[PDB]
């Protein structure tokens, strides 16, 4: 039953609920796990199955189960989704196997340990990790140093047969790709994206053409980027839980803010919300120009998806 359910991984919009039900609060090593097998990745980097399993059941573990949004469903959902990315026709031979590992990993670790508060949050309240990492990315420094700390737990090394150098690319990649996952970046990146797609090369064979690491880490980082803000992109009866479980963690942060005499973050009072309302604001102004920027770049790969997104939108509209 889970193993039908995981022959979806490959499709936008696997059931990433009942696959965290079915494999007992694990969606996040067993989605892993099949796309590594899938895109035999253990086989390409000398993974021990052990090894993998080990690592992405502690990784797992550093996620928090009480924390309703940036939780290992989330992970699972964004590695998932960047799977799928990574397969558009218009990508096709563009990545090596070591970039598409890079991206991949960067998917999975990208949210570890999130305690379910913004940046802003943990800035203004003089928090520790606002104190590590000086106010700068605070969130996504610590995705990325608790991602790799347990890189070195026991029988945990995943990538202990790369080569020196394999080893010093993917770390840089995977740290450029989860420090650009930062909101307070998104018009940044979405500002070079556009300027991509405006003077956007394609090869012989249709294929999009990437010189440079400046290019290819800037694709990288967007489509990470586009699988975070992917849920209003998903079957609806997905994207409606999704819109549920972020509501609860930031109107939990509003409580807290609530109690401590500060101003309530937007869409964290609960005595004044628009759900409704906000989605489309925020697919409007957010997640749309991002999504319809992509669809560009990879035109026509991403025609369905951004449908699914216009019609997401409209029936949100369409309950005000
Ligand atoms: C403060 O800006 C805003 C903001 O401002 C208010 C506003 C802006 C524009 C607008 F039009 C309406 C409201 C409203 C926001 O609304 C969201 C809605 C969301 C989700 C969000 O998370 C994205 C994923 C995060 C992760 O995986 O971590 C976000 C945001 O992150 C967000 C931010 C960004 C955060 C910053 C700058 C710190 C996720 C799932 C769905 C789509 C179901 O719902
Ligand atoms: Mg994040
Ligand atoms: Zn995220």
């Amino acid at each position: 039953v889970l193993a039908k359910e995981l022959e979806d991984v490959n499709k936008w919009g696997l059931h990433v609920f009942r696959i965290a039900e079915l494999s007992g609060n694990r969606p996040l090593t067993v989605i892993m796990h099949t796309i590594f097998q899938e895109r035999d990745l253990l086989k390409t980097f000398k993974i021990p199955v052990d090894t993998l399993i080990t690592y992405l059941m502690t990784l797992e573990d550093h996620y928090h189960a009480d924390v309703a949004y940036h939780n290992n469903i989330h992970a699972a959902d964004v590695v998932q989704s960047t799977h799928v990315l990574l397969s558009t026709p218009a990508l096709e031979a563009v990545f090596t196997d070591l970039e598409i590992l890079a991206a991949i990993f960067a998917s999975a670790i990208h949210d570890v340990d999130h305690p379910g508060v913004s940046n802003q949050f943990l800035i203004n309240t003089n928090s520790e990790l606002a104190l590590m990492y000086n106010d700068s990315s605070v969130l996504e420094n610590h995705h990325l140093a608790v991602g790799f700390k347990l890189l070195q737990e026991e029988n945990c090394d995943i990538f202990q047969n790369l080569t020196k150098k394999q080893r010093q690319s993917l770390r840089k990649m995977v740290i450029d790709i989860v420090l650009a996952t930062d909101m307070s970046k998104h018009m940044n990146l979405l500002a070079d994206l556009k300027t991509m797609v405006e003077t956007k090369k394609v090869t012989s064979s249709g294929v999009l053409l990437l010189d440079n690491y400046s290019d290819r880490i800037q694709v990288l980082q967007n489509m990470v980027h586009c699988a975070d803000l992917s849920n209003p992109t998903k079957p609806l009866q997905l994207y409606r839980q999704w819109t549920d479980r972020i509501m609860e963690e930031f109107f939990r942060q509003g409580d807290r803010e609530r109690e401590r005499g500060m101003e309530i973050s937007p869409m964290c009072d609960k005595h004044n919300a628009s759900v409704e309302k906000s989605q489309v604001g925020f697919i409007d102004y957010i997640v749309h120009p991002l999504w319809e920027t992509w669809a560009d770049l990879v035109h026509p790969d991403a025609q369905d998806i951004l449908d699914t997104l216009e019609d997401n939108r409209e029936w949100y509209q369409s309950t005000i």
